C-alpha cells in the first residue's frame, strides 16, 4: 500500500496525521504493506519552494499508488499569481493524474439525524454516493463567448467521457449497495438522450448492478424528500456540481464529508472542508473527514472495502460516544482520534 | 377585472369554480367589476372542438385581462397526436400570449411546518418565489444535435431575454419584502457572467428593491438549509426549473401550489398540481391552488396586493381550521371553500 501524503497548510498536518495514524493502527492489525512518504503541497510548498506542486511532490504523486490530500490555501497566497495560487496546485495534481470522476459521499451516521436540516424519519439511513464527471461538459465547452448583445456556452460530451463516468459510478455501487440512478436532462436535450443511452449500454457489462434514470429537476425533489431511496448517483459535471452539494447538506455537518477523484492516475482522497488556519495547532480540527477519506482510499484505491467499512463504523460509534466540538461536544482532535482506534481495535 | 375562465379536466370544473366563488365573494365586498366567461379548453375541448385550444377560447383569452385556468390532460387523449394533445394547447395558450416568465411561489403557512420535509425551525417562515425564465436558454438552443460520437445544446441569453425577466422580478419583489437573489454561474461561464452584469444594470431602476446574486450550486444548499432567507429569486429556463422543483418540496404538500404565466399578452393563473380525473365529481379536491393562483390573479393581473394577501390568510387559517384529507382532514371542496369564505368576510 503506496501512499503519497500530501498535508498542505492550514490544519491538514493536524487531521492528516489523526488519519495516518488509523491507517497505521490497521497495518498492524491486519499487514498492509503500508509504505508513506509526506511531501510540500499548496501553501506550505510555495513558501518553501516558491510553487504549490513542486517536482518532488509531482514525482511522489506520480510514484505512489494513493494521495492522502490535507487541506490547502490561506490569505498569504490569495494575492498570488494564479499560476501559483494553493488552489491552482489542485488543478495541477488532478490534472497530473487525470482525474475524471469526483466521488462524495453524504451520509447520516446513526445517532445524528439530529443534525441534518431534515426530519428525522427522512434524514435516518441517508448514505448516497455522488459521482460527477470532472472533465467536460459547459465549463469546457466550446463555443463560448459574450458580446453586448449575448452570451454562449456548450454542453458537449462524446461517447468516452460519459463510458468512462459511467463506469466508476459502476464498479463504485458493486462495493456498496449495487443501484445505480444516472441523472440527466433527456426529455428535452440531446446530451441527456444521449448520455442516457450511453450509461444504458455501459451498464450492459454491469448485470450485477440495478440501473434507473431520473431528470435533474425531479432528483433534485427526491434528494430532499426520500434521499435514503438512493445508494450510486453519476451525472455529468454541472450537474454533478448542482447535486453532490445539495446531498452534501443532508448531513447537516458539512466538516464531516471527505472526497475521492478518480482516473487514469494516482487517485487522490481528501477531506471536502478547507485549511481553517485560524484554528492550526490548536488540536480542536475534528479529524472525522480525514479518516473518512483513508477509508474512501482503502475501498476505492486498494478494494479494501471491508477495511473502508470497519474505519467507517468506529467514526460512527466515536461521533456518539465523543462528539467533536462541531457535534456539540469536547473531543478534540486527538481524544476523537482514540476513541475511532479503540473501536477499531 | 374581465377574467377569461378555462376549467379544463378532472378536477379543474370543481377546483376552479372554488376560486371563483371566492372572486364573487370579493367582488360583492368590494366593486372589483369582476366580469367573466367559462371556455373549452384540454380535453373537453378535444372532445367538443377536436383541438384542445379552439378559436373561440383563443379569442376568448386574447379578450380577457387574466386567464383563471384549471387542470388539463388524460389518457384518452394521451394517444393523440402531439398536434393535439392536451399538453400541447398549454403551449399553445403561452405561445399566443408571449408569456415569459413562470412565477412559482412556496410558502410554509403558519402551523402546516409539520408537512415540510425539512425540521420545524428551518421550515418555519418559507416564502419564497422563484421566477424563471420560460422561453430561451438550452432548451431552445442552437446548435444542438447528436451523433454516434458525441451531442451538444448551448445555453445562449441575448440582453433582452434576461432584462425582460428581471424586470418582473423586482417588480414582484416590490409587492412582496423588496429582496431580489440572481441565480448564476457567473464564476465559470460566460452566460452567468452576462445574466449577472444585465440583472445589476436592470437592477438600477429599482432603487427600493435589494438585489444580490448566487451561484445555482450554492443556492441548492441554501434552500435546504435557510431557505427563510429569501424573497423573490430569478435564474434562466433549467436553472429556473431545478430550483423551483427543489424550492417546490419544501412545504412538502405540492397539492397547495399555484402558478403563474406572465408575459407580453394575457397573464395566466392556474394551479401546480395536475387534473386528477380519478376523483372528479367526489367533491374532495383540494381548491387551495386554485383559491391561491386567484390569489395571484389579483396580485400579478390586476395588482390587488393587499386583497391577495387577504385570500392567503383566509386561506392559511381554513388549513388549520378545517384540513383538506391531504393534510389528514376530512374538509371536502365545498366544506374548505366555506371556511375560506368565512374568514373573508
Amino acid at each position: 500500500m503506496k501512499v503519497a501524503v500530501l498535508p498542505g497548510d492550514g490544519i491538514g498536518p493536524e487531521v492528516t496525521e489523526a488519519a495516518l495514524k488509523v491507517l497505521r493502527a490497521l497495518d498492524e492489525a491486519e499487514g498492509l504493506g503500508l509504505a508513506y512518504e509526506v511531501f510540500p503541497f499548496g501553501g506550505a510548498a510555495i513558501d518553501a519552494f516558491g510553487e504549490p506542486f513542486p517536482e518532488p511532490t509531482r514525482k511522489g504523486v506520480e510514484e505512489a499508488e494513493a494521495v492522502l490530500l490535507g487541506s490547502v490555501g490561506g490569505p498569504k497566497w490569495d494575492g498570488l499569481p494564479r499560476k501559483i495560487r494553493p488552489e491552482t496546485g489542485l488543478l495541477s495534481l488532478r490534472k497530473s493524474q487525470d482525474l475524471f470522476a469526483n466521488l462524495r459521499p453524504a451520509k447520516v451516521f446513526p445517532g445524528l439525524e439530529r443534525l441534518s436540516p431534515l426530519k428525522e424519519e427522512i434524514a435516518r439511513g441517508v448514505d448516497v454516493l455522488i459521482v460527477r464527471e470532472l472533465t467536460g461538459g459547459i465549463y469546457f465547452g466550446e463555443p463560448r463567448g459574450m458580446s453586448e448583445a449575448e452570451a454562449w456556452n456548450t454542453e458537449r460530451y462524446s461517447k468516452p467521457e460519459v463510458e468512462r463516468v459511467a463506469r466508476v459510478a459502476f464498479e463504485a455501487a458493486r462495493k456498496r449497495r449495487k443501484h445505480v440512478v444516472s441523472v440527466d436532462k433527456a426529455n428535452v436535450l440531446e446530451v441527456g438522450e444521449f448520455w442516457r443511452k450511453t450509461v444504458e449500454e455501459v451498464g450492459r457489462g454491469y448485470p450485477d448492478v440495478a440501473l434507473e434514470h431520473q431528470y435533474v429537476d425531479a432528483m433534485a425533489m427526491h434528494l430532499v424528500r426520500s434521499p435514503a431511496r438512493f445508494d450510486v448517483v453519476v451525472t455529468g459535471n454541472i450537474f454533478g456540481d448542482i447535486l453532490s452539494d445539495l446531498a452534501s447538506v443532508l448531513p447537516g455537518s458539512l466538516g464531516l464529508l471527505p472526497s475521492a477523484s478518480l482516473g487514469r492516475g494516482t487517485p487522490v482522497f481528501e477531506p471536502v472542508h478547507g485549511s481553517a488556519p485560524d484554528i492550526a495547532g490548536k488540536g480542536i480540527a475534528n479529524p472525522t473527514a480525514a479518516i473518512l477519506s483513508a477509508a474512501m482510499m482503502l475501498e476505492h484505491a486498494f478494494g479494501l472495502v471491508e477495511l473502508a467499512r470497519k474505519v467507517e463504523d468506529a467514526v460512527a460509534k466515536a461521533l456518539l460516544e465523543t462528539p467533536p466540538p462541531d457535534l456539540g461536544g469536547s473531543a478534540g482532535t486527538e481524544a476523537f482520534t482514540a476513541t475511532v482506534l479503540r473501536h477499531l481495535a
